[PDB]
Order: structure tokens, then sequence, then C-alpha cells
């Protein structure tokens, strides 16, 4: 009837902590979440993209190679390891990610789909929590007690404020995929953002952009059509050493980094940038293109004209100049937001909160006053830019897990980087 | 005393293997033995630079068993750098590296006995088994195993050219090349015959120095080019169970006429070397031209050492059909390893079956007796073609060495890899 | 009315030959072709499609980098040179090297498109060689003298002899585009052969292959998917010094070795063999494929049935044994043959034949037995596989220039290479 | 005597490639003035592994007149080597190669004027026309020459922090490095300070020999990351005229918050020399801990050379705000250069316009003074910002010059490239 933790939502990270919870003799642990089964970013899922990170950061092998739910067994049960030995490539196409997570969520005993989490609270009298579930099928209430939660209920498809209306009209990047067909048949698309998300949607389309007739365009506030800095000694900040580095630093000079350093975890796979380049090139040698491309430019605000068309206002943010462009189709690549969820009022008080009111993360994921609520990807404030790498999941996870057990269940490694990130005297 | 189910006689990479795949079957009784005093694996031709021509998953394990604690991966999590690993990104691991690895894991097996030099072995009528005499190499003492089934990994040897074998105390193979580089580095002139990899290794790191010592740096080999390993993944499908199982369907022995014929497949060098070699000779030679001469399709017939203080090397041109001399103070005989039977299998002679050249001629599971209980490791250049020399092919066979000794399949042995299908058939 | 020399045909071999000559004071040039413009391999150039040769295999470039039909001033003549410098790609689409190609043949002066030569023949009185022509617009007779030949008529498309008859229901790689949608229509379709045109075009179809319900075959007689070798001591083979070993080997000899090096000039780009590859692996994601590769099978016959397919006999020759496949579709990427064509009757009688009725190349290119009747690209069998390849074209027509005009125009390197090919005693 | 309508003061490559490009432009008579004896560009940074960063069309001539002899392909074909290099296939020139064909250049070119040190620079009002005062540094002859315009490219000079001018006897500039590599290597420690290409170039020249000499090998920096230099191709597209042209909108020196800020677009090390250099780390670490240390975000602030034999090092850890200290025997300054107007610049000062600071107040066309006469090469780090340092752009401003030099468009100049808009603009 008590856990020793809850698990609350599931995607990749408490799917991670789950396969690593299940074998420790003397954990009881237990996943909820409100979907039938795992399905991850079904939007995106474009069948020539693949992940920004090698195989080896899959849901254990970080933490324990010699878990059966490595991505490498996985290709063993399949049958198919000779041939991803062949392929020799680090990077999941994100259909074999998905293939691969619903086959390890099949093969776990300790996931409870269909349960939507309404309500947790603490009872002062056990010294534990309780959380109040709906079966998601049937109605049912269910409580499930707990001495510790961890919460990784994901982030939440945002779309810039000045758009609330118009919802209907246009297709967050999330959603491109139901909406490709739709978006095809127009003359022009334009996609807002300058992401992953948004760069691959923008090959995507540029794949097609003399089968189908469009005008293809691109516009975002970012100054630059940046990479993602992957250069091994860059990869270095990506580890304990630095996160402890970035943790002890002031509440504001973190998230000053955290805007300034944005090339480090929300840029363009440099081969990416380059083949939409070449694509370009391509296309260009049957005729000019009609594409248009914009930089530095946030949409202020937008409107619909009656013909079957958008107007955006953008505003030069270098050369200070606002301007007016228009699209039939319009793709809002603007990427997601953490909002704690309704759930967390119950507990709410109990939770530490800093200035902006959001959780206040101790160093092991903490959000309560007492190492039992811990949190998984509401940390970028905290942690820094690593806090959504699925490369460190199976880091914090074993964090997790040696403050919910006792002791060190997988080895946490303390430093592994050749560099030393804060200030150190010789003596 | 206890008769084994196996012995294993050699602890080379593919023994070190199956002693590792072995180890946790349950009521599997085996065990392996040699002369050395702990793993080492040719370190006198393994330069700081060298790297394996294979990805990481063919490791000791891994293609059978991604869960085994033997693996690499797991290597490197214990040794406390995977995530180092994780950013270095590199399916080929350093050759100093692999020989820790394997080092790590015959450290952490129960099931090797190092120092024990087998002496001769037989087949004792009266108990229905193989009688295998050792000596303990530290304190003297002999001893005698008793087993059921042997399986041989004594690996090659080292080999030079018939007609070279009065000068053997003077030039050098290239497994004793770094040992006399700095001798080597003082003559006026080298030469390096062979154009496999490791020659290849060589005469890059010879090169390297030529602006910096006097000498001319020559190579010459038989081959008709200094061709790559072919290493394009449709080819890489003949390296697979299917093909091996069409490769048994018998030609018997025009499958030697083959071997001669795929020599590109296991042998060649890395295209990126042969690269690298020629942007290296790019680069010295915009100093000057370089005294180098590479000579191709040559035949070493002869050799002599003249009075000078010089070698003599008798070379025929074998498509042209014309001879022709050179000379050269050093001489790094980069010519390869040849299997020969060791001593202690006059014992059994009359109990394995020989092919017309008294090479084992092996059966399909890798048995050279009439009864399924003596095995061969790497001695089937001739019965399973070019794939018998490789680390990836490895897991394969200790998996069906394992089915044999065993009874049961024990680890599954993947054979819906390959698109092709190789043999005819028909629709 | 009379010429130094005349130019049979326009490829870009004679494109290029036009490109070197213009420039040349004192020489009177001039190149015959019966189509209306320049226009190369219009069926098989695929959007991403694009040269196995770096850009400086031009029209001019390795001859002469100063010569405005350089491909780089093409690029800075329309604009675009600095977008060509960003790309940093050696490699041109074959969409460009045609627009180029195009471009170059407007800007020379020294073309006479639409006319069709017809015959040619030694006037003894004058000691020259006389052409007729036909305008292929309009009909009109001209004939053209001149002292010195050169032919680069092309070779032409060629289809297995079994096949002469099924002609109209199967297309051949070079009419693949124009045929394309006929093809993708139809249920299952296969590719006869594994050249690079062969792999394009089946790259090409399997992008598409759950996009039309086809089953996608591949069949050819080649023992492997190889690759063309393109490492660079090995590209050392296409070189002066190669040539001149080549062509003073015994007559039986080249051929002998033009059929055993077919992996030198024609097989597949090795990142197209590993796309293809990948493109199967990533499609097999969804479900398995309907496709079906085969290896060393020979069309012996084939026959087309009632509901509307093909049978195709084929003959496994590593295993002996012959089989059957059907196909609605059939592409036959079976390449091209050269035939001295009709007018070579008129001269026929002056050029020196060999033991096969070929002509007796000599090694300045020359057929008859006075040095003004060159061939283009007809010297396979003399010269080896550096035949067909662009970049050798500024060097043969740097040796024609050489002989046509009394010296030498545009210097001739008599060697590049480290290494060195025919045998070679020191001393 | 005659006046010049331009003279050139310095043969950088800059000033070196506007003399090619002026060499063959008819009426133009010019003429350029250097002290040193003939060609040569930091001999003593230059490693024989090191190449530019830039393409090889970012030769002299090429990206304004791919048909100019001074092209490096004409240059490779002239030297009787361009198939070695179409072989090589390789973008990037050693940098001793480059430096070869700039002197070939050089020698071939007739306007240049060799050992002739400029001293005094006027304007003399009577002539209305500038006064060139030089010496020829072989014969000793003072000499004066007339010219209407003036083009400077004196070239910047190494530079070092201001707090470290009392040790300069002591610690090597990166440009003293080679003629110290041996002194440094005897050192037990060695610290590299600076975080720019040549900092990287040396540092992983001096870690190859780490397992070989004592040492220690120090890496610090300022710079927040050892940042790769953005190479992706849709950023290049801001090295081109149309961001030249957009970078000519006046944001008057809010540009120069942007010179800083945009660092990675100019300063930067090549990503592959990062990877090298962790890849190496790795390798070395195979045998032991390596004494290495790697610090970043650091100000060097103060410095000292303790008795003991060692300097300290005060560095300010900038984004923790914390003060630090390290030690080191050896010490290079890889702080880069830094240009400050010539002497012989007194002379007019008052004839040009100066920025706030007394940095020439470059105008759109290069000009420095009033009268569009006086025109510089890379003094423009503020005015056309990370583009003025780069090969790549050279030819365009050369182009420029020489419109203004000439009043007529002599080498087009390409504004058709960019598929980006930079600006805003409206619909
Ligand atoms: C499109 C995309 C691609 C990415 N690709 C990569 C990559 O290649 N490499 C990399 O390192 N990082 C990547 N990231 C970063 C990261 O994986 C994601 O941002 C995101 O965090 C997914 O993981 P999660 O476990 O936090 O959340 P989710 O996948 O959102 O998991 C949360 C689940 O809980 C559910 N839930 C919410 N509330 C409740 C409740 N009360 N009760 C029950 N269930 C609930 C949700 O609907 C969902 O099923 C990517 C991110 C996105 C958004
Ligand atoms: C240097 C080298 C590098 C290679 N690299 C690759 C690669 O990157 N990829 C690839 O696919 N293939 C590779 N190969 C091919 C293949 O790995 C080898 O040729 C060899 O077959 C592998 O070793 P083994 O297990 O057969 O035995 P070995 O490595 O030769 O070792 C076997 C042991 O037998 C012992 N022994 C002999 N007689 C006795 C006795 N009487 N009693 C006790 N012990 C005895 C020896 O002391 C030795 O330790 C490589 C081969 C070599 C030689
Ligand atoms: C599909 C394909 C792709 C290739 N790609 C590459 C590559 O990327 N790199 C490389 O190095 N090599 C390549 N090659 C090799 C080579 O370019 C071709 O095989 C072929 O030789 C094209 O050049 P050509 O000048 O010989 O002939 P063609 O292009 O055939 O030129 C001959 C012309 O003369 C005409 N003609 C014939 N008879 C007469 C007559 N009596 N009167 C007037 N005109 C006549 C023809 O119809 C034609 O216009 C390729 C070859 C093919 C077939
Ligand atoms: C080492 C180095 C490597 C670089 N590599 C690249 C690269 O790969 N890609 C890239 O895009 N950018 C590169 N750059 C950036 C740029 O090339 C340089 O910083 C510099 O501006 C180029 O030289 P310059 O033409 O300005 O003059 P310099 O190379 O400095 O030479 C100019 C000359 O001025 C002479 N001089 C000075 N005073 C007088 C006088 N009174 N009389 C006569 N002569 C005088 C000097 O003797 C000298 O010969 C590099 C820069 C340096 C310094
Ligand atoms: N591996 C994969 O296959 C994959 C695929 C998709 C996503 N992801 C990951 O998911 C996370 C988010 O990716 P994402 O592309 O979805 O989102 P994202 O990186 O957060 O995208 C935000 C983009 O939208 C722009 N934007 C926001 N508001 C705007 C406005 N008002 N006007 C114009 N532009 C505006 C942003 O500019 P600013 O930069 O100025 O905010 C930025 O360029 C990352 O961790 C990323 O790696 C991974
Ligand atoms: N750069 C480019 O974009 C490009 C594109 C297309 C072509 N090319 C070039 O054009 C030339 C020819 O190319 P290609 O692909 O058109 O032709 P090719 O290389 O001559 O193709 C012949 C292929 O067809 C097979 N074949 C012939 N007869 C057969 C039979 N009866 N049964 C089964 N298979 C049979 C051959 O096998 P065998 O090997 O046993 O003969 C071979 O695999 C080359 O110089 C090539 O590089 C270049």
């Amino acid at each position: 009837t008590i856990y020793d933790f809850i698990g609350i939502g599931i995607g990749p990270f408490n799917l991670g902590l789950a396969c690593l919870s299940e074998p420790v003799e003397g954990l009881n642990g237990v996943f909820l979440d409100q979907n039938p089964g795992f399905d991850w970013h079904t939007g995106m899922m474009l069948e020539s993209a693949h992940l920004q990170t090698p195989f080896m950061a899959d849901l254990v092998t970080l933490a324990d190679p010699t878990s059966p739910y490595s991505l490498l067994n996985f290709m063993k049960q399949k049958g198919k390891l000779y041939s991803f030995y062949i392929r020799e490539d680090f990077f999941l196409m994100r259909k074999e990610y998905n293939q691969y997570c619903q086959w390890a969520a099949e093969r776990l005993g300790n996931l409870r789909w269909n349960t939507r989490v309404e309500y947790v609270s603490y009872d002062d009298n056990l010294q534990c929590y309780r959380v109040r579930s709906t079966d998601t099928v049937s109605g049912k209430q269910q409580e499930w007690l707990a001495h510790r939660l961890v919460l990784g209920t994901g982030p939440s498809a945002w779309s810039p404020a000045c758009s609330q209306p118009y919802r209907e009209r246009f297709v967050h990047s999330s959603e491109y995929l139901l909406n490709k067909e739709k978006l095809q048949k127009k003359r022009s698309i334009t996609v807002l953002g300058s992401g992953q998300s948004a760069a691959e949607i923008y090959y995507d389309l540029l794949t097609d952009i003399d089968r189908f007739g469009y005008q293809l365009n691109w516009i975002t506030r970012a100054p630059r059509f940046y990479p993602l800095e992957y250069t091994k000694l860059t990869l270095e900040m990506t580890s304990p050493e630095w996160i402890d580095y970035f943790h002890s630093l002031p509440a504001a000079k973190r998230d000053e980094l955290n805007a300034s350093q944005k090339n480090l975890y929300k840029g363009i796979n440099s081969s990416l940038i380059n083949a939409i380049y070449d694509l370009l090139y391509v296309k260009q040698l049957d005729g000019k293109l009609d594409v248009n491309l914009f930089t530095h430019s946030e949409l202020t605000d937008m409107r619909w004209l009656a013909e079957g068309e958008f107007e955006l206002k953008l505003h030069q943010q270098e050369q200070d100049r606002a301007y007016s462009r228009r699209t039939e189709g319009l793709v809002m690549a603007t990427g997601y937001h953490y909002q704690p969820p309704a759930f967390v009022e119950g507990i709410q008080q109990r939770i530490q909160w800093d200035e902006k009111d959001r959780y206040d993360v101790q160093r092991n994921y903490s959000i309560d006053r007492h190492n039992q609520v811990f949190v998984q990807n509401a940390e970028l404030h905290t942690h820094g830019f690593v806090t959504p790498d699925l490369g460190m999941a199976c880091y914090r996870n074993s964090v997790l897990l040696r403050e919910i057990t006792g002791r060190e269940v997988y080895p946490v490694e303390r430093q592994i980087a050749f560099q030393t990130f804060p200030a150190q005297s010789e003596m």
C-alpha cells in the first residue's frame, strides 16, 4: 500500500528512473502517467529526424551498461543488433528511440498508465505524501501513499503571448505532422523560430517546395541560425563538475547565463544548417526560389486578414525597425515552457520558492525542505543548460536513487572533465 | 579428479571472449589455460596512435549479450570514465585501451589459469575424454587436466617469406618494430615490405620523422594497390551468419580461389590511413623532393646482405613480368602472421580431420575432430573466409561453440540481418 | 575553307578540347555535333546526383586554370561564386555541370550544332580528310576539309543481348527520368546492374517506396555492391605515369586488367552505398520492406508473361545455380558500349586495327598511321580505366593539342605521383 | 617625377592581393612598397601541421577574378603539381604553402618595391598629392614617391596584456614560439595564455610531446569557453557584401557592443582542432593522469616573477567574480595582434578622420581621409566587424578600392548571394 517513492510523470526521464529503480532490492516505486502508453513527441517525429545525443544516452547505460533496458540490448532482443553495428551511427532516429522506450515500458512492471494525478497533499499524522489519481478511462479514484515524490510531468507547448486568438489557424511545431498535409496545400508557409524543431520542419518543407508550389519563409527573434555548440571541450560543460559550479553561482547570474548560453542547448545541429543551405543551393539551380529568411525579428503582433492570410508584425531588434510580412500557413516553432501543474497546489506551501516563484531547487533536485520531493527537468534556472539533456538523465536519476535509498546504488561520478570550471588557486 | 566440459587452451581475444560468455552459464564447467603470466596482445606494433578497425560493440561479449558485465561500456563505467568516452564519441578504440579493457576483463574472470604452459594433449581411451598436460611456469609443477572438449585459440605467429630465414637476425618483423624503432631511425635508409595495415601504421610512423633523421623511406609490396579495407555497409553484410551459412554450400574449396580473390575484405589498410599517408607525403614534400619510393605488384623472391652494409632485395614485378632490385639498410618485414598447429597437438594427430594440405579441415561448427569436441578459433581462413580474423564475428562463433558444448542456445544468434539475399532463390 | 583539325562529336571531352583550342594563335578548329545544343545525360540527371570528380575537373582547369571557361569563372559570371565558396563542396551537382557546359558552349565560337557527319574520306590528291555532313534541320550537304580529325562521338546505351525483344517494355538507365512516373505507378520495379547509374536510381526509388507501394529489387552480375576505390594512393593510378605503364603492357594483359579493375572506374561512390543502406534501415523501422537484393546473378534470359510481368532467368555464377525472379517494371542499368560509328567506314581502311578489330590506339590517342586521326574515350582497351574520367580530359586534350600544333601549348606533366608503377632497378 | 594613382604601403596578403588585381588594369599606374626584403608572413607560429581556416578560393585574386594568373590553382599548375593537389582534395591550404604561393605571386609581379622602408608621409599642398619618403634598405638611399592616393596595409603587430610589459624578456609571445619551443620544452611547466586559434595550434603542439618531456601543460583564457569558430553555412552569409551593406546602416558604434558580442565569428578555434585537442588528452591519459589544467573565464590582471624561478599569474575568474593564482615556469602569451597607426602617419594626422578613441574612423569605402584617397586594409574591426581580418573578404575590399581609385567597376562585386534578407523588409 505504501511506496518508497511515487514517480509522477512518465517521459524519458522518469522512464529512465523506472528502469533504473526496478532492480534495486528493497525499493518499491511506482510511476503514474495519464496517457495509455509511451508516445514521445509524436508530432515532430519526422522520418529523417534523429537525436542530438549518442545512443549511450539511452535509459540506463550512463549509470548501468549492464541493465537489460539498454538500447543495445533492445537491439539484441529484436534480433537486429548486428545491423545496428553495420549502421555505425551514434544517433538514433527519433522513431527508433520511441519504439525502444515503448519496448522498455512494456517490459517494466512499475508503471501505471491511464492515471491522471489530480491532487497531492501532506498527511501530518502519517508524515508522508498522499497522491490522488483518476483513472482516465473509468473515472475511478485511487490514493497512493509515498514517502517521497518525483515529478517529471514534462513541460508544455508554448506559443507567443500575442497569438492565443488565432490559435486554431496556426500549428505549433508539436502538431506539425498531423497538419502537414493541410499546410502543404496552402500557397505560402512560414516557420517562426530557430530551434532544432524549427529547423527540422523547415528542412522537411523545403524538400517539397517544388512538389507543391509554396513559398517557404523562416523568421526568428534569434540573431542567427546558430548551431548547437558540440565541440568536445564545450561538451565537458555537461558534467557534474560544471553543474556544481553553476548551481553555486548567484540566482540572477544563473538566469543571466541561461539566456546568454542558448547555443549550448537550444541551437540547431550543425549538419542540418548546412544541409538546409545545401538544399537551398540545389533548389535554386532550377529557378529563383520563393524563400525568405529573417533574423533578429520578434513577433510583436499578428492578425488575420479577409482573403485567408496572416499579417505578422515583426520588430527587427538590432536595427530597431518594425515591419510586416504575410503568410497563408504558419508553424510556431517557439518551443516549450514548464509551469508547476495543478496538483502541486496541495503541497504548494511545503515546497521552497525563489524570488520569481519557481521551485528553489537544491543541488539534489529537491524542492521540499526535507529531501522527499524531487523534480526532473524543472531546474533550468538552478542547474543550467544540461537540464533537458537525455545524456544527463542517468546522472540525475542516480543522485535521486542515492537520496531515495540511503546509498549509492549507481556510482555517480564527481568529476569527469579535463578542465576546471571554478576559480582554483594553486596551493 | 573432475572432467571439464571444455578446456580452452590459449587466452587470446577469442578465448578471452568465450571465457566471459561461458562464465555465468549455469552448469557449464570449463576453464582456460595460457602460458603468459597475464593478458598481452602484440605490445611491439602498438603505436600511440593505433586503433581497432572495428567498432567497440565488437568487444568480448556485447554482440552476444549486451548485458554482460564484461562489456566495454561497463569497463568504461567501472573505470570512472564513460562520460569521457561518451564525449570522445568514437566507435574505434585505441589499441592500448582495448588492451587495458581485455586485461581488466581477465583480472575479473575466475575461469582462467595463467602461467600454465600446455605441453601435451592426448585422448585417454580408458576414460573417454581428453588429457591435457601442463607446466605451471612459476612453480615448475607438472599437472594434468581432463576434458570432454577442447577449444583451441592459441593464435597465429609472426611470419616472413621463406627466402628471408637467413637474415632474420638483421631485418625486423613488424612485431619487433617499436623495440627497434630507435635503431632503424639511425640508418640511411628503411624499407617496409608488405601492404597490410601493420605496414601502413608503421610506414606512417616512420614518415613522420623523415625530415628529422636521414632516411630514405621506401614501401614495397606484392599487392597490386595500397588498397583500403572495404568498409561499405552493403559489403559488411557479408560478415554475417547469413553469409557464413551461405558459404556453407560446398564448392569444396573453390572457396579457396575466393580467399585470395576476396583479399580487400579482411586485409587492406584503413581508408583514413591511406589518405593520411598521402596527405603527409604532400606536407613533407612542401620542403623538397622526398627521398621515398613506393612499389607495388612486387614479390620478394630473394634477398642478400652485401658486404657494403646494405640489403639487396630481388623483386619480381608480377603484372609486368619483370624482375628488379632495390637496396636498403633497414628492413621492416610487415608480412603478417600464419597459423601452424602447436607442438601439443601431435598427441591427437590421428584424432583430427586434415585438409589435403595438413590444415585442420575445419567443420561448419568449428570442430577439428570427428565427434564435435575439439574446436578451433581462427584457423579457418579456408572454411569461413575473410570473416575468421574479425573481432566482430567473435561473439557469433563463441555463441555456436556454446550451442555445441552445451546442447542448447545460450546466446541467440541473429539470422534476420541482411537485406541482401546471398544464394540463388526463386519467386 | 581548310581547318587544322575538325572535331567530330561534342560531349564533354571535345567541348573541353574546344575551350582549350579556341585561344591558341594559329589554330583553326571546328567541332561538329548533330544535336541542337549541349545536353548531357538528360535522363540520369537526378536532383541529388553529383559528379564523382572534383570541380577542378571541369573543361580547362587541369590544363589552364586561367582559361575563362573554368567552372570557377562560370560561377563568377553568374554572380554566385561567393555562394559556391560557402557551399565548400568539391562535387558539382550534375544539373550544374550541365548548366555550366551549356554556358561554355554558348560562349564558344567554334562549334557547329545540327550537323550530322554522315561520311569521311581521305583525298589522296589533297593529302587531307574530307568530312560530309548533313544539316539535321534542313538537309543541306556540306563538306569540311581538315588535316587532322578528332572523334568524341561518345559511346552508346547498351542492354544485354537477350533483351532486344521486350526493348519497349523496359527502360535503360539513360531514359530513367522520362519514364520515372510510368515506373512508380507499377507495383514492382527492378534495377538490373551495380554501377553508379544503377545505384543513383535505386536510391531514388527507395526514397518513395512507401509513397507508392512498390517492391524494389536490385539484381546484378557483379559479386558485390562495390565502391569505386577513391583512396588517395589509388587515385595516383590516374596519372600520366600509370598510363605509360599500362599502355606498354601486352594487349591481352590490358583487357585482362580492364575486366579485373572494374572497381577503379565502374563502382558506386561509397557515400551512396552507405546512404542506400542507411535508407533501407530507416525504411525498415515502419515494417518489413519489400526489397530484394541479389549478387553474382547474370541475366541469361527474359520473357514477358500474360498478366503484365517479366520473368528474369538469372544464373548465380558463384554457387552455379539458375533461378527465376519477376518484376512488373524494369530498369536496365547495364551501361554503355563504344562502336565505331557508321562514318568511320570511309577512312576504315586507313585506321590501324588490333586482333579484336578495335582501334589500335597509340600512346598519343591516334588511330591512323600518321598522327592525324585521334580518338576521345575509345581507348579503354589501350590506355586503361582512366579513359572515361573527366579528370583526365584536360590531359588528353593537351597531348592532342601538342600533336595538332607542333608544340606544347598547355604543359603536360610527365609524372605527378609519389609512387613508381613499373619495375625499376636501383642503379 | 610622375604621380602615382595609388601607392600601397605594406605588402601583406591584403596589399599583395590588390597588387595582383591592380597589375593588369589598363591605365592604372600604381606601386607597392615594403621594408622586408621579400614576402614573409609570421614564420615563427607556422607549424608543420598548420593551415588556413578558409578555402583556397580565398587566394589573392580568385573571388574577384578566377582567370587571373595569380590564382592559387594556377600557381599549382605552374609549379607542376595541380594533379597532386587535385588528389589531396582539400579546401584548406597548409600555411607553408600559402606562404610559398604568395612568394611566387610576389616574385612574378612587377609593381612591388621591396627593401623600401617608408619613413614619412605628408601632403604636398603645392602639388595637391601625397609625398612618401622611403629608405632603400640595401643601398641606404633616401627617395620620394608621389601619389594621389594611398592604400595602407601595414598590418597589425604582436600584443600582450599591459600588465606583462616588464616580463617581456622572459615570456614568449606566440609569434616567437617556434624559436623557443626547444627552450620551453626543457621547463618543468608551460602555460598557454589566450584561447584563439594561435593558442590552440600551440597547445596541441606541446601536448603532443607531454609524455616525452617533463612538463605540466596548462591552458588559461579570459574567454568563456574554448569556443569553435562558427563555420555553419547560414552564418557565413554574414560575411558577404549584403551583410556589410547591412552593417552600413548606422547604429553609430552600437556596432561596437556587437564586435565583442560576435567574438566567435572571427576568433575561435577550428572545430577539428578543439576535438583533436580533446582526443589527444584522452589518448595521453590512457597512461596516467596528465599533469594538465585548463581554465576559462579568467582575465590575467597581474603577473610576477618569483625568486623561486617561476611566474605567479594573478587571474580573475570573471563569471564567478573570484580571484585566483596559478604558477608556471614557461609562459606562451597567445594574446594576439593589435593595429596602431605607424610612425609615418604623423605626417598626415590632421588629414585623417579619427574615431573618438584615435582609431581611424574608417568610412564605408575604407577611406581614412576626407577626400577618398587614403585607404586602409584591416584597421576596421569597428566599422566592418568580424569580416575585416578574413582572407575571404580580401577580394571584395580590393574590388571596392579599385572602383574608387579608378572611378569604374573593374571587378564586379557579387550582391546576389545571400538567401537571407538581413534588414527589416516589408511585404
Ligand atoms: C521535441 C523535443 C525533442 C527533443 N529531443 C532531444 C534529444 O534528441 N536529445 C536530448 O538530450 N534532449 C531532447 N529534448 C529535451 C527533453 O526530452 C524534452 O523537453 C521533454 O522534457 C521530454 O521529457 P520529460 O520526461 O521531461 O517530459 P514528457 O515526455 O512531457 O513526459 C511527461 C508525461 O507525463 C504526462 N503528465 C503530465 N501531467 C501529468 C499528471 N498529472 N498525471 C499523469 N501524467 C501527467 C504528460 O502528458 C506526459 O506523458 C527534446 C525535447 C523536445 C520538446
Ligand atoms: C595485432 C593484431 C591486431 C588485430 N586487430 C584486429 C582488428 O582491429 N579488427 C579485427 O577484426 N581483427 C583484428 N585482428 C585479427 C585477429 O584478432 C588475430 O590475428 C588473432 O587471431 C586474434 O588472437 P587469438 O585470440 O586467435 O590469439 P592471440 O592474440 O595470438 O593470443 C593467444 C595466446 O596463445 C598462447 N599460447 C600458445 N601456445 C600455448 C600453450 N601451449 N599453452 C598456453 N598458451 C599458449 C599465447 O601465449 C597467446 O597469449 C588483429 C590481429 C592481430 C595479430
Ligand atoms: C551517365 C554517365 C555519367 C558520368 N559521370 C561521370 C562523372 O561524374 N565523372 C567522370 O569523370 N566521368 C563520368 N562519365 C564518363 C563519360 O563522361 C561518359 O561515358 C561519356 O563518354 C560522355 O562523354 P563523351 O564526350 O565521350 O560523349 P557524349 O556526351 O556522348 O558526346 C558525343 C556527342 O556527339 C554526338 N554524335 C555521335 N555521332 C555523331 C555524328 N556523326 N555527328 C555529330 N554528332 C554525333 C552524340 O549524340 C553526342 O552529342 C559518365 C558517363 C555516363 C555515361
Ligand atoms: C598569422 C596569421 C594567420 C592568419 N590566418 C588567417 C586565415 O587562415 N583566414 C583568415 O580569414 N584570416 C586570417 N588572418 C587575419 C589577417 O590575415 C591578418 O591579421 C592581417 O591583417 C593580414 O595581414 P596584412 O595584409 O594586414 O599585413 P601583414 O601580414 O602584417 O604584413 C604587412 C607588411 O607591412 C610591413 N610594414 C610595416 N610598416 C612598414 C613601413 N613603414 N614600410 C614598409 N613596410 C612596412 C611589414 O614589414 C609587413 O611585411 C591571419 C592573421 C595572422 C596575423
Ligand atoms: N533532437 C531532436 O530531434 C529535437 C527536435 C526538436 C526539439 N529538440 C529539443 O527541444 C528543446 C526545444 O526545442 P524547439 O526547437 O522545440 O524550441 P526552442 O529551441 O526553445 O525554440 C525557440 C525558438 O523560437 C524563437 N522564438 C520564441 N519566441 C519568439 C518570438 N516572439 N518571435 C520570434 N521567434 C521566437 C526563439 O528565439 P530565442 O532564441 O531568442 O528565444 C528560438 O529561436 C531543446 O532542448 C531542443 O534540443 C530536439
Ligand atoms: N558521376 C555520376 O553521376 C555518374 C552517373 C552515372 C554513370 N556514371 C559513369 O558512367 C560509366 C558507366 O556507368 P553505369 O552505372 O551507367 O554503367 P556500368 O558501371 O558499366 O554498369 C554495368 C553494371 O551492369 C551490370 N551488368 C551488365 N550486364 C549484365 C547482366 N547480363 N546481368 C546482370 N548485370 C549486368 C554490370 O556487372 P559487371 O560489373 O559484372 O559488368 C555492372 O554492375 C562509368 O564511367 C560511371 O562512373 C557516372
